[PDB]
Formats: C-alpha cells, structure tokens, sequence
C-alpha cells in the first residue's frame, strides 16, 4: 500500500491514493464532437474533465494509475429509463393467434369454415394491466372488421377472446347451468383465453406474462395454446331467465341459446348444458389436474412489466475485462463489468370503480369500442380488476462493487448498456458513472 | 495477499486480484442445450461467458482461482417471483371443515341430523383479503348445493361461515338482545369463524393466517377449531324491529326468531336471548379469557401472504459447502449458501366504498353469488374491510455476503432456489447471480 | 489471520476461513422434537444442518471455531410480526376514566350526583386512528347502558368523550357564541378529551399516544387528566338558529339551551355564553399557555402504533455475552446481542369521504352504534380525519453487525426476541438468523 | 491489533475485541431514579446493563476499554418523533401581517383609513397543505371580527388573503377583463398573497415555505412582502355576465363593480379594467421579470414540513469530542458526534374531490367557516390542490459511522438530541443508541 500508489495526470499533479473518475453523458463539449449519432445506452465520454483541453486532443492524454500495484475501482452507476410497457424492442407489441377467416361457402350444401394464424399489432405507448387486455381484444376484432365479416364470419363466431372472469361461478351442479343467467362479472385476475376451434400463441411474446399464464417448464422454446389443449374448461351455458322466472311443472333446463340482439352461444347440442366456448382459467382450475392444462402451465400473477430482464454495463476501455470474457471490438460482445436489473417495476393501486367500469364507457365517449358486444355475456366487455398495475420507470442507483482497473486510462471511455441479448437499449435516457480507483497488490 | 492471487482462465489471460463470475438464466446458447426441461428455480449456467466456445465443451474448462490462497466470493442475487396468494404449492388453495350432510331422515319420529368433514378447494389465482373470505364461503355453499339440500339440509342450517363483523356490537345488557335489530355491518378485521354443531380445520393450511387466527403455541402440529371450543361466544339474538317500534306495556323481549324470507335463527329456546350461532371473535374477546379460546389462540392481523417463508440458494458446484452440510447430489439436500425471504409482501390500501360494497354487487353482475342469503343477518354477505391487503410480488436484490470459494470452477454451475422444505419453487421466473472472488489466506 | 483459522465440524471437513451458520425456526425435524410448547419469539434450532443425524444427538456435536484466534460473527436477522394495533401485551386494549354512576337520589330535596373511576376494555383486533376513538367512545357508552341510566344518569350527563374537532371554531368575540349554531364538523387531528366533573387516565395505557396527547415530561409515572386540569377550555355555547334567523330589535344572545330531541347542554348559567363541557384542544391552544394544560402536556401527531418500542435479540448459547451482561439462565435476563425496532409503522392514506363519513353509517348498517346521539352537537358522532393511519406490520431485515463468537457452538442454539421489559413477544411469527463467523485476533 | 485489545468490566470477564454498549431510554430501573424530570431528547442511561447493581452505584463502575490502543465505536441510532406541522418550537404557528383597523372616521369630510401590523396565531396540531392556508385565512378574519368591523371596516376591505388560483386565467387581451366572469377556480399551487394597501411578513416564520415563496437570497434576515412590492400583479377585473349575455351594439366593457351580496371589488376607477387586489403569483409570472418580485423571490413547491432542519446527537460522556468542539457542561454547547435529518417528510396524495371541495362544506357542517364570503370571487373559499401533502413522522434508523471512543466509560451516559440552534427537541418520543467499540492504534 505505502509504496507506489501514485495517480499522475499530464503535466498536472500527483494525487497519491484513490480518486474519482467520472463517466458522464451530459458533458457539454463532447455532446457535439462525439456521440452525435449515438444514444445513451452506447456513448463516449471525456474522462479528462480538464477545461483547458481539446476534447479531441483529450484522447491523447492518459489517466495513468501507478503501474507498480494493481488498481481496482469502486463502480457506482445512476441509470434511468423511459421504457413503456407494450413495446417494439421488448416483444410486447405483437402476439400471434388463430381466428376464422371463411364462414362456409357451402360447397355442395355443407358448412365448411376455414381458419388462419395471424399477427396482431399494438400501439406501443399504453400500459395498464386491464386495458392491455382490452387492446388485444380490440385488435382481434379490428381484424374481423378487416377480413372476417367480409368473407361471411358471424359475430357469434368470434374465436380468440381474453376475458378475466370466473365462468363456472354461479354454476349449480344439478341444473348443469349458471343460475342467475349472467356470468358473475367480477374479475378473477389471470385473464382467461377463450376459444372454439382456434387458439393463441405467445411464441415470440412476453405478453403471456401480462396475462399471468406461464409454461411450467419455460425454457422449452414455443408457447402456443389451442382449443384441443383447453379440454375440460368449456364455459357452462347460461339459463333463460324468463323461461323459469316469468314462466312456472318446472322449465329449469333451458339454456340461453341466443342473446338479446340475437347472438348464438354455440351450445354443443340442444341437450348440452355447456357452450363450445372454452376457458383457460376453468381448465387450469376445474379440469383434470393431471391430464390437461394445469400440468402444461402455471397460474402466476400478472406481470405488468412482462419480464424484468437485466441489463449489463460494459466499460471496456477502462475496466479489466473479467474472467473468460473476450477482449473485442464488436459492440455486441463487450465484456461485462456489472449487471443491473432494467429499472421498471409494477406499482399496484386500488379502485372499486371497476364496478362502475361500465360507468366508464357511458360518460367516456359512449363509443363502446372496447365493447362491441355489450349484450352478449361472453364476447362482452371484460370486467376490470380491483388492483391495477402500471409499469413505472424508476431511477436505479446501484453499487456494482470494486472491479480491477487498467493502469492507463484513455480520456475517451466507452459506456454501453447492453440487454439480455447484448444489444443496446434505446430507452436509456440517463446513464452515469462514478469510479473510485484504489490499490490491491504489487508485481 | 501480495503473493499468489492469480485468476487464470484457459489459454486466455491472467487477471490477478478479484473479478466477476456471472450466474445467468437468460444465456441464449445454453437455454436450448441445457435447462430444456428445467425451470428458473433449478438450472445450469455456462460461467464461461466466452463466445468462441461450444456450451458443451465449455464444461471442460476451469475457472481456476489460485490454489495457493483460499478464495472467497461476494455473492449478490437478483430474485423475482410471480407467485400469487392462494396456491397449490403454498397450501393456500385448500382447507378442511365440518358441515352437515343429512337432515334428519326421522327414523321412528325423531330428528337425527348427521355431520361430515370435507376438503374445500379454491381456484388458485385470486388474492384479496376480503374476497378470499368470500371465496371460501362460496365453496362452503357450492358444497351445500352439491350434497346438503339434496339430502334434506336447510338453508338455515348452514354451519361453517367466515364473517368479519363484531356481533356483540349493538347489544344491550338488560334486553339480552341487539337493539337496532341488525348486526352492525362494519368489518372488525379478524374474520370470525361461525359454527353450530360443526367446525373448521387448517391443519394443513396457511389460510388460518389470512384469517388472522393463530395457535398461541404454533409448533404443535394440528390446528382445528370446533363448536365445543368456541364456548362463550354465541352471537346474541337480534330483536323484532316491528314488535316494539310498530307495536305499543312494552314487548321488548322479542327475538327475531326467523328472517324476511323465512330463515330460522336457531335460537337456543324461545326463552334464550342468544342464538346457537357461535363466534370466534366474541369468544376471543368476550368469553372467559382463561377457560376458552383466548388461551388457545391469538388475535393477529391478517397476513395476506400467509407465511412469508424463506427461500434458500444452493450453489454447490462453486461455493464451499458451509459447516455441517453434506456434500450431496440429492437436489433436495443441496448445501445452502444463502437464504432470502420469498419476495412477496402485503401492500395495504384504503377504500371507504366497503360501505357501498353492497353497491358493488347491484351493478357488478346482480348475481349475489357471494351473497346467497342477503336477507338473513348471519349467513349474509360479509362486510368488506376499510383497508384491503393484496399479496404483491416484488424484486428482491440482496447481498448474501462473502462465502468461501472452491478454486476450480466448472463452466457449468448449478443454481437452485429451494424452499423451507428444500423443494424447488416453481414461481421463480427470474433468478440471477453476481459473484466477486477475492483472497482470504495461504496454506 | 494466516495462522489458525480452522473451522472444523465432526468427522466432516476443515473449511478454513469464514462460513455460515443458520438459525431457523422452520427446520422440519426439530419442530416436533423441540419447540413443541415454544413460540417464535423463544425457540431452539439445530445448527447442525446435517441430514444424517438425530436432532437429539445433534446436541452432542460441536461447531468448533478455532480456539487459537478470537472469532466474531456477522449477524443478520429476518424478523416479522403479525401484531395489531389495540392489544393485550401492548397495553392498548385498556384505559381508565371517571364517569358518573348516580344521578341525585335527592336526599332531603337536593341534587347529589356521585362519580367513579372505571376500566374500559377494547376488542383487540381493530386498528384505525378514527375508529379506535369511536370504539373507546362506544365503551364509555356501553358502560352507561350497564350502570349509568339504570341508576338515574341522563344522556345529557355523559362525561368522558373523545371528539376530534375544533370547538372555538365559528366563535364570534362579541356574541360569546358560535355563529352558525353547529360546531364546525371538520376534524382537527388530536382528538380532544371532553369532560364535566370527571376525567381520563392513561396511567397504564399507550392509547394516549393514539390521541396525540403526551406529558411534556413523560418519564414521570402517572398520566391522568381531569376537569379541574382542563380549565380555560370550556367549549363555547352554540346559538339558537331560529331565535334570530326565523326571528326579526335583535335576539342574538340566545344560547341553544337544549337540542332537537331535548338534550340539555349544561350551560354554566342562563347568563353564560359557555357550556360546562371542557376541551383539551381548546385548553392546549386557547387557554393560558403558562397556567394550564399547554405547560402540562404536548400536542403531538397521533401515533397509530402507540410506542414503536424496540425488541432485543439474545443468542446466548452462541454469542459472547457483551460487556456487563450477566451470564444467566433466566429467560427474562438473557444477554442482548442486538436490538431492532419492533416491525410496525404507520401507513397514512387520504380520504375526503370523511365528509360523507355521515354517509358511511346511513348505508353501513343504519345502526348509529358509534352515534347514539346524532342530534346533539357535542356527544355526537365525531368527524373522521382526512388522513387515516393504520398500524401496518412489515418485514424487518437488518444487519446487527459483527459480534464476538464463542469457539464451541452447540448444535442446539436458543433464539429469543425479548421486548423492552425483557419478556417474549408472542406476535413474532417468523424470526430468522444468518451468522457469518470470521477472525479477529490470537491469544 | 493483536496486542492489547482488552475490554474489562468490573469483577466480571475480559471480552477481548469489539462489543456492544447500549444507550436506551426505556430502562425500567433508571426511568424512576434519573430522567424523572427529563425528556427523550435529553436523558441519562445506565450503560451497565447489569441486573445485580444499584442504578446509583452503577455510576461508580467503569466500562474500561483498553488504554493501550485508541478505541473507536460504530454508532447506530434509532430516532422517532411525533412532531406535527404547525408548531410552537418550529415557528410555524405564528405569522405577522398588515390589516386595516380603522375605516375613515371622516375628519372634516374626507376618507382617512388606518393600518396596523398584527401577529396571528394558529392552533398547533393541524397539518394540510390546503387547510393550513384556510386556517391563516380564518385567523385574518377572526381578527376582523374582533377589531375591524367594530371600528368601521368593510367586508370588501379585507386586505391580506392567501388564495391559490391563477387570476389572469380567463383574461382576454382586448377586453381587459376575465371573459367568463368567474376566476378559474382551479388551484395553481403556490398560493398567492393578495393585498391592497397592506402586506405579510414571515420574518420569524417558516410558513413562507408552506406557501412556496422564498427569498432568492435567503440568508438575508427579513422576509416581508407588501402592496408596493407586488406591483405588476393586479388581478384583472371580472365581467358583468348579464350586462352582455342577457343584453341584446355591444356592452362588453362592463367590469363586475360589485358582487351578489353587494361587495365592491375596489376597481381602480370606473375606466380601469383591473382591480386594486394584487397577486404575488401574477407578479412572479406576468409582471416585469427584472423590476419586480420575480427578482426578489422564487417560485418553489410547497414544503409541508417547512424546513427539514437537522438534529444533532451529542454523546459527550462517551465519545471523544471531535475537532474544535469545546469540552463543556452547557447543555446548549455539547459536542456533536453525529447529525441526522429531523425525521419528517412530505407524503403526497391525489384527490380530484378538490372539485367537490365545495361539496365538502355543504355536507361537512354547512358552517362555511373557511368561507365567509362564498359569493365574492376574491375573498372566496380558495380551491384545494389536486395533490395534498401531509407532514408525516417516520422512524429514522441511521449509521453515524465510527467515532473515537474514550477508554473509561461511566455507567451513566448522557444522550442529547439538539436542534439547529443547539436546544432540545421536545418531540422526540424515542431515541436509541447502539455502539460497537473496536481498535484503531497504539500509543
């Protein structure tokens, strides 16, 4: 320690024992000269914070930690993002699903309905755990409006629909039917996937996390759930309110075959006490726990963030690249000095006006856009949850610890916030660096 | 320190004094090759973060900390879960209770009513301190609808019911009765257990914690509370509003024998100023503090989490297994390097619309599903609390400290987040590891 | 350091330099064998985490830190409680006060009214800063209903009442009276104590903290406040609304002698512009700041916790008992290794529906139980505050630092969370311990 | 280190290397004997935590750190206060301002109105950022009711009034007037000061911070703002709604000279499109940025705390009094060992029922006490902000670091939490101390 601990600049002053180097994006001089066509998750800083020098010719000068003992440096970072929820880079703007396109051209008198897989798109910015559902449901429907009805497909033949409510709620075991003729419009958190003949696919989406459905073995590439897979679910049929309560020697056993503005419920047969609409939530809970989707998958809470993936710092013109890491110039394989978690968490709130979520649309815009089928008790406006989560960005200010330090530091350091696939994150508005060099050995 | 502190990789570079090794689940290469049928609470990582190598043949290479001094490593971990409240692994989906099945087949003119213990089931996902009550109460009732009424059992003979309100509130000491003829519908936190002739059992449930009832000596395996145990409680009888207020030399002494839609209150006798419905809350508070259930148990606040049990890290192809720990290959007895708390806490909110919790059901769905008996002032819809708690998952980012380190580290480390019974937790979506090796001795 | 740093187990392995010992309550084996009749704030743990041993015969084995250098151990603890607000152990369930019992038997034509001190009781569980007031007020009244009215005492003779509002608000200095004939029903935080002829006493209560009234010199045992002490307060009289507004040469000077359902305001005389009802808040603020209760006491914010008292860890079969501490076997004098704060804080919220706190009772239950006197503007339902605080339990996870360590550690450590009077806290559901032994000297 | 590190008590035991000393207020024995007439921000503790000793004769005994090496001690403290917002010690209960007393006795027919400075007083407890305004405004008015009207002063001659809203909002540049005849009743945060002929003075108040108005050079003793200083503000005149909208060639140019219940707006002349009422907010924003109050002062956010001043620990019978500090016995100059921030922060909330803040008073009490002039659009009830802040007390638990330690420690330490003027803070209900002595040198 007491030997050579010198930290010499240019023709300035020896300051022996530990000092500060600063990795700053905001440097008024350099912003123009370098970083012109660079962001905040990939940039160059002048670490010669000397006023009297050309930020070009600053590169010439060396920091020079003493080359008699091995230096280390304590690294602190201040990172901040403005990343939303649903996004391009995050694969949270897109999801795939199967819908019907053709409704039975009736070739030689017989019903031949076709199906197809399509990639729905979302409009980035938005971020509610509730309304992110409604948005997908809108773009299942904005598809029907573009192709479905135009080639014959009925409104009662919708297909993929993300609801949130417990369907087998209200069900009576002897009736085979839901007793108060309306599915209990109270949200039950992991939003179901409802399907007849078709299905979804989050095989390249993180939105499956927003829904709170996850593969029980999730390193297995390929997450697709279909109508064949949802077996055991099968949302029970309603019950004609009026064909018992306004009648009545008992006519109990009457399912609500159609609805208000004449929308068929596609009941299996006239005998059946079930509809052909199938529910993930009921299959995960009320289906066979060993044969079907409870073995396949897992009931998790909705993650409004969709991954909470880590970012990694690379400081590779300063720090001694750690063990095993290639010393490279590929911006995609830069040695990692430290790894933060990407600074976004879920902040949950309460709101009982989820009951008057209905009294949202009525004075909102009277549009019913997230509500094309208010009369139908399936394809309906999904209820809202009691607790809404919003992906909130927050300042992360974390100590990466003490890293080994090279003893000749260019006045032009490169700072890089890579992601979990070592690509730049373009939502990093503010990255920062404080390094504190200090002794460790001899030679 | 200044002697041999070498950290040598393969045919790469000696980096002497402290560096970083990374335990990452997200590694793009290995996710396919290994971990295919593994989760995040049990996995293998390539700790050779070298690009140019076969993730199979990476296993060959050694990290090699110098074998001249004993190394240690500072361990930091970033753990995140998506675990809900009520759950399968957590034993929060099931509870046992006693209900009546048979109502008096009347063998040779005499009332012979039978009882049985049964295991009610919950639908995992959901998580409110209020609605988690309502859900159990629903599945006490969904049972009656399956067996009870069908073999004779009356609606006035319900049995196990979890309400939340102070019953002896409103009570007048000379009347022997509740004066304004309605039990004061304001929630008083630990939700009672109400019973005649029957009882509950949380002997294999953590839901007893949700209720905020706990054994005063809780290591004693076996938590069951019954009607015999609740002695002293005995919710006082109401008071016929109209047989005093519309009456009139005073007819005060009239209990409300039945209710609105003719539901008997099972009063002990016509003499008695009490009902046969018994309350835990009244027994814990107003019963004999030494004879009954105040000595047996404890009034705690509701824990929406139901345990806050710890998890444990095991890093056993890296860390020197601590004192006493067997060096094993049983995935269930892997040496523990560190112990976090399982990352879920209670976030409480306020809502005065618990008063208009009634005005929840009326515009919710008009279903009254959590309210089959709105007229009856016992078996009624329980009130909601003023402060509702929700089990919120949160990122845990904690320093486990500096652990001893083996000096030859395979490029294939195994990371394992075991639980309080050393079994894998399948709610761990993101586990992470940063290790910082540093010197400690010589030989 | 480099000499003898050996940490030897049984016939296992020397792991030289620092390792982990774990103090766990959850250990599956020992929960049965030991701790059977023990809680979480007093227990025994097997610190031999070896699978292959009898948890009885584990006691035999020694941890054995090297007896050549003095060891220390870094101690981390994870503590969690389920303690409510109002409680038995916390002395927050009970308070004393003086009420009248006898209203003038009129021995030889003359009004002789008697008084007595009594101990009111609360029903543990509950915890609001507002409703905790209402509950005491209820049990001032539940007393009147048991003895007061029965031996003659009028409703207009209530006595001890905890309101929250500024009384001298609305007062006009020339009228001697409150101008809009209603005391301004907006809460002003430290809830007053209102009294004629009687008083309160929190001499063995922490509830005086909930009220936000504190002795200015609070180590002086004995906190009782009486009508004689509250001098200068004297809530001003109202004003007969109708005997000015429906009148009119001005009749201004008419106090509201009685109220709606004929309840006297006990005005000093017909001359007096004051009532005999006295207010702590007015005395603390508007009385003589040197002669009365502003010198006696202090206006603090309500503490919904009632003390935030510290707990203490005692690890006495492991840690070297610190300086001065007796080496004992009295579970009440066990040496302290560390002291946390008992893990409960106040979480405050906002609610403007404190205005419609009136519209709470009307759709709550229409009971008016915390409101027996809605017409009377003194004994009335107190208003609610704008900011309500609730005693929330939270996980405490704190570093107690590095303590001296005995070098022969029994496989049967005793962990004890004592309180500020060294007695066990029976609200501790989860206690935990992580110890990291490391070197300090030689001999 | 390895030499003499002995820590010897009495006739007890040598515990060599680091241990714990505890500074506790709660000690059952001493609370009676000493501290009887002392608080928690100034007390004596027995640091001999030995049971078997007279707390008097404990003073005799010495802790005795070894006098061969210089000791230090790591100091941790747990501090908690119950300090409100508006207060006596904090100078947040008082403020000075100028009002008129005399309205023109008209000596020889001519209007001679007098003015005077007075010290308004607040009732300590209360603490809202909104209602703390309303309270001052009340005590501007409670003054008028005591002296103003009685010596002639009109209600339209009020003077000092603290509103919150943007006045020049609604203003049309060609009309010279506010177009919808009502000043836009939406709060705009730093509450103005409104004045004609008079002014305020926070020269000994921290309430100027609550208002969010601050001297741009604030070390300059003396903060007084007057009508002469507010030049350029001059809230524009309204507009007679009916003398344009109900009249059909345009009568636009009619100011609302009086109001509803005949209250003059004191317009400069009949010509003028401004009123004589002047606004700080408009002067700070719309006046000359160089000539007037924008140069004088600064627009800051409201601090509900009013200062966030620091407290200081003094441990002067233990710690070696730091550099420069006099070794004294004046309780007002005790050496400082550490400095915390006084544990109170602002917790902000949202409430849109600030719009129905009007529908607060109507069902509150119908008192209009903070609203004597509801018809008048200046002297009116100020609007509420969307975000209300409340001064919340919180437990502070902070590491003051490692301080030098005297090697002979009396069993009677004195703990003192001084303020920013080295006087005791009598809001400190719980102070605590953990010290960990450890070696530093030799002699």
């Amino acid at each position: 320690t007491g030997g050579r601990n010198s930290i010499r600049y240019s023709e300035l002053a020896p300051l022996f024992d530990t000092t500060r180097v600063y990795l700053v994006d905001n440097k008024s001089t350099d912003v123009a000269s370098l970083n012109y066509q660079n962001d905040h998750s990939n940039f160059l800083t002048t670490v010669i914070q000397n006023n009297d020098y050309s930020p070009g010719e600053a590169s010439t000068q060396t920091i020079n930690l003493d080359d008699r003992s091995h230096w280390g440096g304590d690294l602190k970072t201040i990172l901040h993002t403005n990343m939303p929820n649903v996004n391009e880079f995050m694969f949270t703007n897109k999801f795939k699903a199967r819908v019907m396109v053709s409704r039975s051209l009736t070739k030689d008198k017989q019903v031949e309905l076709k199906y197809e897989w399509v990639e729905f798109t979302l409009p980035e910015g938005n971020y509610s755990e509730t309304m992110t559902i409604d948005l997908m449901n809108n773009a299942i429907v904005e598809h029907y409006l573009k192709v479905g009805r135009q080639n014959g497909v009925l409104e009662s033949d919708i297909g993929v629909k993300f609801d949130t409510r417990n369907f087998r709620l209200g069900f009576d075991p002897v009736t085979g039917l839901v007793m108060p003729g309306v599915y209990t419009n109270e949200a039950f958190h992991p939003d179901i996937i409802l399907l007849p003949g078709c299905g979804v696919d989050f095989t390249h989406s993180r939105l499956s996390n927003l829904l709170g459905i996850r593969k029980r073995q999730p390193f297995q590439e390929g997450f697709r759930i279909t109508y064949d897979d949802l077996e055991g679910g099968n949302i029970p049929a309603l019950l004609d309110v009026d064909a018992y309560q306004a009648s009545l020697l008992k006519p109990v056993i009457k399912p609500l075959t159609e609805d208000s503005k004449k929308r068929s419920y596609n009941l299996i047969s006239n005998d059946s006490t079930f509809t052909q609409y199938r529910s993930w939530y009921l299959a995960y809970n009320y289906g066979d726990p060993q044969t079907g989707i409870r073995s396949w998958t897992l009931l998790c809470t909705p993650d409004v963030t969709c991954g909470s993936e880590q970012v990694y710092w690379s400081l590779p013109d300063m720090m001694q690249d750690p063990v095993t890491f290639r010393s490279t110039s590929q911006i995609s394989n830069f040695p990692v000095v430290g790894a933060e978690l990407l600074p976004v968490h879920s902040k949950s709130f309460y709101n009982d006006q989820a009951v008057y979520s209905q009294l949202i649309r009525q004075f909102t815009s009277l549009t019913h856009v997230f509500n094309r089928f208010p009369e139908n008790q399936i394809l309906a406006r999904p209820p809202a949850p009691t607790i809404t989560t919003v992906s909130e960005n927050v300042p992360a200010l974390t100590d990466h610890g003490t890293l080994p330090l090279r003893n000749s530091i260019g006045g032009v350091q490169r700072v890089t916030i890579t992601d979990a696939r070592r690509r730049t994150c373009p939502y990093v508005y503010k990255a920062l660096g404080i390094v504190s060099p200090r002794v460790l050995s001899s030679r």
